[PDB]
């Protein structure tokens, strides 16, 4: 007689995962699917990262003197720091967020000076709240007009767009603190500013009243913008309180954006940037921050998700029935034989290769490699606003919940199918071996066959290869069994 | 000889479910996953529910006399009734929804009086449209200023924030019906109101014109609000038409919200509130209302979803092949034996336990227990508005469709796997029994084994336990079978 | 002895699909789930499609002369062309998109004229920028008021809503180019327009200043609207610069909408319309356009998704069984028997297992996904100008929805293919095991899916085995001598 047993490998330290059917099952190998940490640094490649330091994007656009270093800059990602401050004439922007988003998306601050003529007024007004060295100054891209002599005439100027790209104009209106100041700077008791194209118009009447002192001044300035398409024309008509433009900004379509962060910038390479720093993108999910730029993993709420990579781990001649082989390091499935010569062991390459090829590349079949997103909505707020902020928060929360559910279900399903396939492979190998031994062998019921004839080492090798001929040993076996 | 059959339990009345593969299959037990009814009452525990009977939140905030009972109230959920009405001076709020949302989210009406000084004007103006008993009155939190003698001087007042929390100020502007009324109440022919901090400013010019009578009055009032951060200062500068504040409201961050409902409030306990009433949250899905507050099931479009909790139900010695055992009430899987002593029956505990432990707790592996949401967007509207309302409706519709698809797919998948696992358990038990009987038994092909030796009750019990020794009965069987 | 083999059909040209476990597996039949093409025409049935031609919806509402043919029209879908233009007095609409969406959703332009009284002013002002034939004209639904003699008195007019439906009023304000023009047309140096109900009010002060010439004019007009509920009243109070309404529009609730397209309209039937044209809706997914109207498939990013309809396709390499071998010579069913005997070889098919497999395969996708979701009026999804916050939010919402539905479609196809392959394999194995059960001890398995029967099993014996009425005892003893 002889013994031929079939078995599968096991490891001393396994990992616990979750399936559709079982909450905890131990397997021989697993991988983590959620990225949960960052180095805390922002890499300067391959995206062009521009550090704003102590300047906001709007202050750099307007021409705050301590931001003069930012003239005509370009970026892929503009990083705004929390220590930024303003040091010029106090101002406000109706719909600040929209202008900020527009400028950030455009990705450039290229400015072209134009030859405006302002007949009968003084130009280049200044203030002690915006100092350029020792002298009083103002925003570098704006022109503060006041009366000349004792008159402030009606201004009526035009500028056509004879290029083939769009023009962006930034202009403003001054709000004085008293009626006496209004008459002192602009002769008329009530100013008016009108800015129009062939398809749009805006008219502003200034507001008068005392306000809290900011850098010594109780007056204010309001900022507005206008876009002029190719073939159109801009007309400015005003009888007081005009803060004139000095030229226009180019506006482009691209993949630029802006981000708030305090992380330092270092020399390295990374495709995914968050406010916490750069993160690697080899995993499909991340838990670091829902604000991202570049090729990034999808944000989820879970901090860990384990995907099974090997078969179930069963502690440890016998077969595979509730028994694993801790002494096998040559493969996943294999044979053992007990004989007159002695015990021997070998592995099955075909079933191991089939299992590995099935397991490898599993998650790429369902989920995409990397989703690249560049400019998105704001997801953190500093002031309370109401309806629109509520809607933005609701949208983000809904998206996060749905993607977290997707990730959980996908991991559970994949683990279930991996376990099932490994078990089926083992059973198929056992059944094929049973098919080869037609009537000369019997199943012991523990995954092990007993062969009734003399099966030496060459006999076992013939069985393992698949060239076993039962007829040769048929009659003898029929004598041993009955 | 003897007969040993394997079988599974059956029930007289089963339930229909749907799987991935079959449109309808009958099982022995199932559970409903969608909650589709409410008692029609709102429970007063554990959330603090405040009923605004005849008052809206805005009217209670401003100080409508018939809302005077609501001064300095707090809530977790404010319930607005459809029979609420206004009984004071006619008014309107630019961006009513935003102020309503922010007050509701704050969750309190705590008001602190401040000592404003208004020099040269008369205070506490009233109207017959807002009666406090027999006398003419006004909103309790606002101060109506008019001329004193024959003059209305320029008002210029300031108030600093020396606390460590934010302040909310409510103020207003009066719109008269005629120019004569304008000059009669405020000496100047055109009023103006300016309210500012160091970081913001608002200026309002009143509108003059006749309007439809409301409680005898053709004039109107417009309401505005301002938030003052710690370390900032509020400045009010007015030439006329000012409705002054009397103090400030505390504004907080929390989980409070507001709801429109007509359901009565009763003494009970429930964690999930809808406009239809309170609902239990033991099920993962609900169909009652997409407006919810608290720990609630997810809203879906389906009114019923059945999850299988038992094996397939097959109508009814024989085995398990296309035959169930209605006479088995001691377990799920079991043995029957036919012998010289007589027929006998028993149940298998291990396979039953494995099946039950697999079935129990299946849905908790994929879906979360309860998602708590407190303040969300509005989902029902009474007027047509356009762009923003279209966006809100679109967002809600997208969310509902995606979650309904998720629920349908999850139920189908879980039912498929439950059926598969029960079938596999039965087959495994049969194969194990076949393994134990090595050569002394024959498979009848109906799920039954024919034993060709004398197998008495003790022999049956040895087979069932797993201690059956074939060698003892080997030779005799070989004589009987051949 | 005799031979009995079990096998399954195969085809000379199979199709590749993807499952959860395999990147590529070849099956005998598959179907495409994504619609990726259109005929380029919009069908005029069953929806009512109205071609705007050279007019926008707002211009047709206001009464632009070259749009006069659109008076009192109705639609289910309004189609705006890219060659539309305006040919009247220059104007602008604050919140243009909201008014456009409201009118498009209402679905009608039914107008009722009312008898307003404007005492002390002249009516029916016109311009050379808006010509009706040879004469100067104006919008047909608006009345341009102007001074009479040397005075422009204060106007207070009222109109009550005594019906049981809502009223929509469109009105406007004129912005002159100079102060002299302001005093010439309206005596007062600063005009004012107030429009109010019991629950709302709006007041407009006109703006003065020079603007670029549009059809000879530097002045402008601004357009506003007001809704009056049943039992309410409208009051108009003005002392200059008013563009008065002539009546009211009916406003309805329904499923009407508007779409931008240049596709021509033809006589045909189709339930789903896109800017590219009509598309059939027999498939659950589409890749043509994310803008749709009617009963339409869900938009996804993938251009193809193949769902398996048959079993795995195995080529055909002494008859053999189903083990790594298919039967190209079988055209009568999916699973079948073959027998080798003294009379000769014979073949037959199994009807029960084939029927079970087909009934499982048929109608699988309808169990999970709904047939058709009908959507009528939605948000805008393409923009011509940069705006900022709201446009960013709309684009973000649409992108999120598209990504989630694409993931759903991919996962569903993979899961369904996996289960189809599993069910076909299980059916074949079950048939083989049943056949093994019938031959209790009278036959031996060769291990290639084929049994060999030790006794004399003729054609009638084969048929008895196939039917399920084979009795082993009859041939028991004889086989027990052949085997041992
Ligand atoms: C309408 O109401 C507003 C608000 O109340 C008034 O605005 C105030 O106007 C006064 C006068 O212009 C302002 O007073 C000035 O404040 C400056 C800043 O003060 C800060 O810094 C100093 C020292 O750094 C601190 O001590 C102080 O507490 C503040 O923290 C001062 O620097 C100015 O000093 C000038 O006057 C002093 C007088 O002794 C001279 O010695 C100095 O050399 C210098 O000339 C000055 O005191 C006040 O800040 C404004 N308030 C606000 C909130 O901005 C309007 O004036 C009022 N309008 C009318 C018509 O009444
Ligand atoms: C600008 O245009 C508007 C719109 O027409 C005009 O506003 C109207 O002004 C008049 C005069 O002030 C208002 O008339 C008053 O209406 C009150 C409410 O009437 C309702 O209730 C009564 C009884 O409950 C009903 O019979 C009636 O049909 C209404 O349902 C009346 O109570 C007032 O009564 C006073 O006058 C009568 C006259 O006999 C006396 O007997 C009374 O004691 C009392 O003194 C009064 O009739 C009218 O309501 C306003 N209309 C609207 C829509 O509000 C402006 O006049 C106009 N501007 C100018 C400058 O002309
Ligand atoms: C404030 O600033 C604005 C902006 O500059 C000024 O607006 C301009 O006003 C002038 C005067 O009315 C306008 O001039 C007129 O332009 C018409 C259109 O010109 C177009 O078409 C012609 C031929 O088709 C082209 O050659 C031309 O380049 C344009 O493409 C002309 O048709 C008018 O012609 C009149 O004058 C000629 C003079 O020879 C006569 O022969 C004609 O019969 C006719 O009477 C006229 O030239 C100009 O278009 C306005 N510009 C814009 C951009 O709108 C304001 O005038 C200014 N306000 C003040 C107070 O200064
Ligand atoms: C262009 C111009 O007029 N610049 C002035 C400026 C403005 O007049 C003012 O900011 C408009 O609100 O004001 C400057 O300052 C003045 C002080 O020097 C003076 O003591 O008080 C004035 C207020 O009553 C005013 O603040 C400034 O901003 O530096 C002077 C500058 O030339
Ligand atoms: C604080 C004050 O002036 N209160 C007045 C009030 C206002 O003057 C008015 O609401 C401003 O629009 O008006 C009161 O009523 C008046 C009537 O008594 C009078 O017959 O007609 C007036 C209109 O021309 C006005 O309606 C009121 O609202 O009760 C009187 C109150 O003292
Ligand atoms: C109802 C009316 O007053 N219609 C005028 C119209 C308006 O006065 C004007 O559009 C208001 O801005 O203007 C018309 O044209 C005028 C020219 O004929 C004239 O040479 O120059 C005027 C400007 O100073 C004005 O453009 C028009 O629009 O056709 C004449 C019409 O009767
Ligand atoms: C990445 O940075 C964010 C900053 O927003 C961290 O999130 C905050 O974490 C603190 C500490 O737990 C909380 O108090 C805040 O409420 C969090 N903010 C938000 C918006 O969630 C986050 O923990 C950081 N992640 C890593 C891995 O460093
Ligand atoms: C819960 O209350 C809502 C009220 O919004 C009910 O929904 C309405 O039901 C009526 C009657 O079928 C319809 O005419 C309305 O169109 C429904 N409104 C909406 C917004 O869908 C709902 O039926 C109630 N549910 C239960 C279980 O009582
Ligand atoms: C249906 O029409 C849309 C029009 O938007 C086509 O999408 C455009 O295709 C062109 C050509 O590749 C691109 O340059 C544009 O960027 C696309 N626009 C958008 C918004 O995606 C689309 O290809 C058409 N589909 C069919 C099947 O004809
Ligand atoms: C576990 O699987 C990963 C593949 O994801 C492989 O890189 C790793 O070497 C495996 N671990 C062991 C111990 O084989
Ligand atoms: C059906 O299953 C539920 C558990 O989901 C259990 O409470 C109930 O008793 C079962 N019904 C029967 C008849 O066993
Ligand atoms: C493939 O399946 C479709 C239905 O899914 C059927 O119409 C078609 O005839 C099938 N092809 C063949 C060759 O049977």
């Amino acid at each position: 007689t002889a013994t031929l047993c079939l078995g599968h490998h096991s490891v001393p330290n396994g990992t616990i995962v979750k399936t559709i059917t079982d909450d905890q099952i131990e397997v021989t190998n697993a991988t983590e699917l959620v990225q949960n940490s960052s180095t805390g640094k922002i890499c300067n490649n391959p995206h062009k990262v521009l550090d704003g330091r102590d300047c906001t994007l709007i202050d750099a656009m307007l021409g705050d003197p301590h931001c003069d270093v930012f003239q005509d800059e370009k970026w892929d990602l503009f990083v705004e720091r929390s220590s930024a401050f303003s040091n010029c004439y106090p101002y406000d922007v109706p719909d600040y967020a929209s202008l900020r988003s527009l400028i950030a998306s455009s990705g450039t601050l290229d400015f072209i000076t134009e030859s405006f003529t302002w007949a009968g007024v003084s130009q280049n007004g200044g203030s002690s709240a915006c100092k350029r060295g020792p002298a009083n100054g103002f925003f570098s891209r704006l022109n503060w007009l006041t009366k000349s002599g004792s008159s402030y005439p009606l201004l009526n100027v035009t500028m056509p767009n004879n290029y083939n790209f769009d023009k962006l104009y930034i202009w403003g209106v001054h709000h004085p603190s008293t009626n006496q100041e209004q008459t002192n700077l602009y002769v008329q008791a009530s100013g008016r500013v009108t800015v129009s194209t062939r398809r749009s118009q805006q008219t502003i009447v200034p507001n008068i009243g005392s306000r809290p002192w900011v850098r010594g001044q109780s007056g204010r300035i309001s900022i507005y913008w206008t876009i002029v398409k190719p073939g159109d024309v801009l007309v400015i008509n005003s009888n007081g309180n005009l803060i004139a433009p000095r030229g226009f900004f180019k506006i482009r379509t691209g993949r630029s954006s802006i981000m708030r962060s305090d992380a330092p910038i270092e020399t390295c390479i990374s495709e995914c940037i968050t406010p916490n720093g750069s993160i690697p993108n080899d995993k499909p999910f991340q838990n670091v921050n829902k604000i991202t730029y570049g090729a990034c993993p999808k944000y989820v709420k879970q901090n860990t998700l384990k995907l099974a990579t090997g078969m179930r781990n069963v502690p440890e001649i016998a077969g595979f029935i509730e028994n694993g082989w801790e002494g096998m390091i040559d493969g996943w499935y294999g044979f053992r034989h007990q004989n007159s010569e002695g015990t021997g062991q070998a592995a099955d390459l075909k079933s191991t290769q089939a299992a590995i090829d099935q397991i490898n590349g599993k998650l790429n079949r369902v989920i995409e490699k990397t989703n690249e997103k560049f400019h998105q909505i704001e997801k953190e707020f500093s002031e309370v606003e109401g309806r629109i902020q509520d809607l933005e928060k609701y949208v983000e929360d809904t998206k996060v919940d749905l993607w977290s559910y997707n990730a959980e279900l996908l991991v559970a399903l994949e683990n279930q199918h991996t376990i099932d396939l490994t078990d089926s492979e083992m059973n198929k190998l056992f059944e094929k071996t049973r098919r080869q031994l037609r009537e000369n062998a019997e199943d012991m019921g523990n995954g092990c066959f007993k062969i009734y004839h003399k099966c030496d080492n060459a006999c076992i090798e013939s069985i393992r290869n698949g060239t076993y001929d039962h007829d040769i040993y048929r009659d003898e076996a029929l004598n041993n069994r009955f």
